[PDB]
């Protein structure tokens, strides 16, 4: 039961109802509450909690969530990076997980974009 904050703006990862994944920084929202489950293999899946969908990272870049649990794009790997902030990265495909300013959700290769870095609250 765990919330995404993206340090750099703020924003809430959210997946809603219909797929789409954007963020948002109301905090109140009850799209933006995940649960991480363990894999085993040192990877997680990001589960939503109010709609069951997981986050998926498409090989070109988009991302959006499925309920296909035998989806291997929703396999991610959480590693840290400094200061208590993590990496969500998609282990098939080496993308990391961003949340642009405008809210906008997409994956990144790019180690060194801002916007790739999270905290996780347990909230």
């Amino acid at each position: 039961p765990v919330l995404l904050k993206s340090t750099e703006t703020g924003q809430y990862l959210r997946i809603n109802p219909d797929g789409e994944v954007d963020g948002t920084r109301d905090r109140s929202d009850v799209h933006i509450q995940f649960q991480i489950s363990p894999e085993g293999n040192g990877e997680v899946l990001l589960k939503s909690t109010e709609t069951g969908q997981y986050l998926r990272i498409n090989p070109d870049g988009e991302v959006d969530g499925t309920r296909d649990r035998s989806d291997v794009h929703i396999q991610f790997q959480i590693s840290p990076e400094g200061n208590g902030e993590v990496l969500l990265k998609s282990t098939e495909t080496g993308q990391y997980l961003r949340i642009n300013p405008d809210g906008e959700v997409d994956g990144t290769r790019d180690r060194s974009d801002v916007h790739i870095q999270f905290q996780i609250s347990p909230e």
